[PDB]
């Protein structure tokens, strides 16, 4: 089978790759959509999570079953599912503790495109499926399952980190496609004043729309005064950090009040130091709790998001802005990413 | 100065009583419009808190400060303010652990027509004001935000302690007012499925404006084994305790999941004790948490729910029914609870103004 | 092989059964030492959770593995091993939720002598061995690595789940050997004052060895009354339900602060009505917290505590009075559960392999 | 009246001063018995808390009532008291939040030797009587008394803040008092294994006291290499930071486990930034949490404290390694936590 693959740090392209074969638990998926993150980039090009060698790139899809292992006993081929981009292995002391997302190591619930071919080919393999697909509804557009997979479940995480309260203020630093469903999160979890900052104008409207009542542009004057400007002196109850470089940790800590909480689940994989400012710290003891996670997945995660979308508590459709058809067309997407013109949030490629 | 009170036990009436004076760290307030609660007719009409003598009624109510005590620090008479049901002391141990509502004893940081003089006179008297007031803002309609003084912190109250994930699946038994909040509480805690249990028609367009998904009525088969059919055999997550007598905790320990919560935010007024059937509790073993908790009120909860309501994350004007105008239509807004009428949900007097 | 069974209920005797064989996942273990729980007695002589035909009985035992699947990879025949009372099912969406207790079902993480053979027998046969198994270190005493198994971990749910803050007032119901070890978790969670409720003499002794501040005997007082007067009228912060009737919940109830916490690991077997006494409860809104638990098992939960035990951080031995050697004194051993002599707290039964 | 105050920056000394007047809700205290502070010396010696001029320093005290404002009502002259270090506002929106000890301001709620004159005068101003205080035991050692203040509530504030459950492995990074206390306090949340860090020989003969299963000395070897190879590379599930320099974060973060917690209570009075390590911090993915805070105050805290020692449940004479008697060796005893001798815990002026 073909596949688009890191063939290393630096180098894309397409390999050729014997198809996977199923264990007992496990289903093999052929894609139907699928969308490319940044963390591939990051992956690919600055060699966050380490070399890799002809690693098929992709954790965003929905697909259909073509094969099954013979303990496979919820899904069957022909079964069309929601693919969540984390498959833990559930039987670990990790998922014993409650941390599906690191079982059998840090990260590793996340398998596809971190160490595992992920779903940019004909075939992808998944893991213990009757633990890790959902079905996917029968009238529910491609484009919005896809987005299930990892923006809407990376956006929501970050705001059930953030233990947000019935009219929490809150700064969502960083408005791309995870930070959009962390705004929207944060509406579902209650907050009151969102404040959104980024620079870029395709997502203030889409910003607003999920929930944000401010905005702010970085380029018109440092971003903490602008917020407490804004605030008149006083903070904002929790921050999520959803984009931009390391430096915004020392800007959210600096603009969370004493007591309040920093979620991080932007992946920061660059040279720039993720620094806790000491004196906005309260020298340690400010109580300005700092979090950070790797999205949940599981069949669990996956069928509660999809009624959550299919009872409309959230608008998917909004995060896609770019719509290609054929295989052909991921590459011009993944690159999409990297370079990302002014009117991109998220990117699909429908297979036929 | 004028006040509907409680005369004792199973009397109401007009009466009148002195005004009342501010401590140092008090305000007296002017209501500018108000709402009757069914708690009122629990405290009057079942002696839910025992006896009570001409108890001025209600504490459902925004208002304008006429007075405040030299103590006082941010506010002065003039400022229009919300004014949360729950209006605890402060400096309590039970403060220090986290407990507002029960500040110096069991529900003794709700006090308005509970053990003092409440809303429904031409005056009334409030508790540290800088800690138990927020300002009204100017283009609030006043009768939505009387809705932020109880119905709202209750409702959400329900949703908070049902401790509800993205996606959870949550009844709400008891679609009056307060299970309305529930609903739209349980919707802005991320909740999925929503199902709503009520025989009330007024309530079921309501419910789904607010965020049900199913609407069940109790009338046409035993709730349980309808929830059971919607949810394939398997419960639900969470129960919200909104209305109904002591015999729906039975129904939701027996609708939700082993694991799950459920949240009581009913005033239960009669019967000794509530029963919680065994089997269906995993006989104590199968993690079904039960709580049950007096709403908070106090400055900080008033404003961030005022936040909540500016920014339009919940449109309150669909609780209200009806609309009166004028103090003296209190009495009959309040026998309205009473005898509950088909196409009622909150009534708001409107006291009037130019 | 032989087996001690409920041949139906008000009927208990040896059995002849077939050895259990492992799957791919799981493994055979032979006892080295068991002992005998009072749910036991209620299963056979009250018909609480329905009838059983044959069901070995026994959910408290360590053991050495002797056979394991083949897809088995941490434990190997030879191994010896401390097997918690509950041994869920990993693979089900109960426990991507978080509640092993309830894997594919209510209470079915509890799965020895409720509907599986238990480990009264000379094989038993445990479910997902590397999920569900814990190393016994060589130098434990055997009796007291048995203590783990039930009492502690049940003990120490209630003391979790009743969320105990540092020097908490903690009332614990029931001082049986499950409570105890409520009293000895309590402790372990920071709690001032704890107030153990019973009448039994030898329970008094450990009780105050465990932890325990003041002992109230509700044979001498209404022992709602007996707190208030203990507290000055203000009540406790938490209550732990650990032995006696259904009534015990409305007594936690009546003795707990508003915003406290009740905590019931006594599994409520008769049909005695569990009560919420409606005024006591603040009419509902008194924010008292009710939470009611099956312990939890698996192999983080059994590592987590032998590492405790190795640590000293408790004593288990205090909880053992009755020591038998010979699978022959099982039945002795769970009938002397019945009857509850009055120096009798826990028996373990040390088991002999022999030809 | 006297007291020792600070001066400036870099100077100490003594001074006359008017003695306080209570308020309405206030009591004036006169000492029994007094301890210095770590903290005190980053105040006066490195500014970490800004300049101050003639602030009588000194927070850890046991003292008797002298006179009460009208308003008091628990409290009369004669009793004697445990004053906690931490004596908050209580009206303020911060305590409706739930944070005590940010009372009207970042560390607002700790007072004395922060921004009000401290106890190591012959009088001092307690703010808030009926809510501050609590009653001394008549039998209680005063040496004993005063570690419930400040050590006692501080490092149990560490395990709290750690959500340490039955069985944790907690790692304690600096054995001084506060660590000390921390050990104590995750013993007494249930934690099995307990790994104290430091080279003093005296704190870990106290650490092996108060829990501490396992001792690391630093200058055999880079403790994350030690801790590592403790637990065959698994890590611990805790970690509380009581001591040393600004990079204990980063040792913190390298030897604790995807999904454990981070607990802050040491005051880090000197660098700009503290570095969270990004590889080890999972890339911002691993829920590896840090939290710090101040440790609480108030009656409420200090009674529960108090029934703890009144039970058994901790023994706080192994704190005090120096003891001196009078008013005069205030000076002396500060000096001493400057010069920190190789055998010094805590030192506890008695004054007649
Ligand atoms: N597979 C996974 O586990 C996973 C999933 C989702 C996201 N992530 C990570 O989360 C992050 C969010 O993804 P995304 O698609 O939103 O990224 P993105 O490339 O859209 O960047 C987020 C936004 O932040 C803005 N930004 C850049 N610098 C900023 C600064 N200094 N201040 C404020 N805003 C700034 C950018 O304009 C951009 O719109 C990514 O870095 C990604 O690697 C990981
Ligand atoms: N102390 C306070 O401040 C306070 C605040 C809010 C609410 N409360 C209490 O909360 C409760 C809710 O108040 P409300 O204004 O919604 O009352 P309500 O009169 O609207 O009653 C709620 C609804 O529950 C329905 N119901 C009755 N029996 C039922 C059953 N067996 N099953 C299902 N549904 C049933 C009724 O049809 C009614 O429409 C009241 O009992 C009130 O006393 C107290
Ligand atoms: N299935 C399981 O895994 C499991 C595990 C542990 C415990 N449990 C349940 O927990 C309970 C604890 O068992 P145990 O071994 O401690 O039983 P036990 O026989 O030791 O009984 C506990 C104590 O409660 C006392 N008591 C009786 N009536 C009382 C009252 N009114 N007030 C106060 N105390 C009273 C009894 O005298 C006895 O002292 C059992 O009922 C058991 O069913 C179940
Ligand atoms: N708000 C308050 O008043 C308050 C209360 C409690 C604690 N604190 C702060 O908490 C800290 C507690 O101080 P203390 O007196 O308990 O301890 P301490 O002053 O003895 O210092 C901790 C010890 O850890 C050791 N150490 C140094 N570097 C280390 C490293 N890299 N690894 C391991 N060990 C190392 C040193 O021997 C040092 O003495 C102080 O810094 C204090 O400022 C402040
Ligand atoms: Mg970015
Ligand atoms: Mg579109
Ligand atoms: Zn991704
Ligand atoms: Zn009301
Ligand atoms: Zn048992
Ligand atoms: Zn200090």
């Amino acid at each position: 089978m073909k596949g688009f693959a890191m063939l290393g740090i630096n180098k894309l392209g397409w390999i050729e790759k014997e198809r996977p074969v199923a264990g007992s638990y496990d289903a093999i998926v052929r894609p139907l959509a699928v969308s490319p993150c940044t963390s591939d980039i990051h992956t690919v090009f600055e060699g966050a999570l380490g070399d890799r060698k002809n690693m098929i790139l992709g954790h965003e899809a929905v697909g259909e079953v073509v094969e099954v292992g013979s303990e496979v006993k919820d899904f069957k081929p022909g079964d069309r599912v929601i693919v969540p981009c984390t498959t833990p292995d559930w039987r670990s002391l990790e998922v014993q503790a409650g941390f599906q997302q690191h079982s059998n190591g840090m990260l590793a619930g996340w398998k596809f495109s971190n160490f595992k071919d992920g779903v940019f080919g004909e075939y992808f393999h998944v893991n213990d499926a009757d633990m890790n697909l959902a079905i996917l509804p029968k009238d529910m557009p491609l484009e919005n399952a896809v987005m299930i997979t990892d923006m809407m479940t990376t956006g929501f995480h970050g705001a059930e980190l953030a233990d947000i309260q019935m009219g929490s203020s809150v700064v969502v630093i960083g408005i791309g496609a995870v930070g959009l469903m962390g705004i929207a999160g944060a509406k579902l979890r209650g907050a009151g004043r969102i404040i959104g900052v980024d620079y870029r104008p395709i997502c203030v409207e889409a910003a607003k729309f999920y929930g944000a009542t401010d905005i702010l542009n970085p380029k018109n004057g440092h971003i903490v005064d602008q917020v407490m400007k804004l605030t008149n002196g006083k903070g904002v109850d929790r921050v999520i950090m959803a984009g931009g470089g390391s430096e915004t940790l020392s800007q959210a800590v600096s603009m969370v009040k004493p007591g309040g909480i920093i979620s991080n689940i932007n992946y920061h994989g660059s040279g720039d130091a993720l620094l806790i400012p000491r004196v906005e710290w309260g020298c340690g003891m400010a109580h300005k709790t700092i979090k950070g996670g790797l999205c949940p997945g599981g069949r669990l995660r996956a069928e509660m998001l999809r009624d959550m979308v299919v009872y409309n508590r959230v608008d998917l459709s909004k995060l896609v802005t770019h719509v290609y058809h054929g295989f052909d067309h991921i590459e011009e997407a993944l690159l999409l990413m990297k370079d990302k013109p002014k009117d991109l949030i998220k990117a699909v490629v429908i297979l036929h």
